[PDB]
């Protein structure tokens, strides 16, 4: 099966991001360099299980572009991947303790939900996501899923 269009966009967006050219982007994924500019561009539809291919490449997992597309189905635009900094921020804690932390490994639900909920308590209390640390989040993570 093939993919809306727009998770091109997003992967495009993610690369950027994550400072890959379109070249690196082929090392990491064995798509050619000229097959990830179709795709971005749409001209090439991408195959449902290609996103994992990318996520593995950008160094995400794919439920995060899944996540993304979601959004912009529902609103038009992804107020996350507008934002990515602070959700890859955030993400590295919580990937952290996930795989790392028993209690959190077997009481967290979702992810990504999880990684959204912990930004907007940094939010609420005025706090830079580059301001925090592992320990910080781990208070925070645990509080959310009591």
């Amino acid at each position: 099966a093939e993919l809306p269009t727009h998770y091109g966009t997003i992967i495009k967006t993610l690369r950027k991001y994550m400072k890959l050219t379109q070249s690196k982007l082929s090392e990491r994924t064995g798509f050619s360099q000229n097959t990830i500019s179709n795709h971005e561009n749409g001209n090439r539809n991408i195959g449902v299980n290609e996103i994992e291919i990318y996520g593995k490449g950008l160094g995400i997992p794919s439920y995060i572009l899944h996540r993304i597309s979601d959004e912009f189905k529902e609103k038009g635009y992804s107020p996350t991947l507008n934002d990515f900094g602070k959700f890859d921020k955030m993400y590295s804690y919580v990937n952290k303790a996930y795989y790392n932390d028993g209690d959190i490994y077997y009481s967290s639900y979702d992810l990504y939900d999880e990684t959204i909920k912990l930004l907007e308590l940094l939010k609420e209390s005025k706090i830079n996501v580059n301001d925090i640390d592992y320990d910080y989040v781990l208070k925070l993570y645990k509080q959310i899923l009591s």
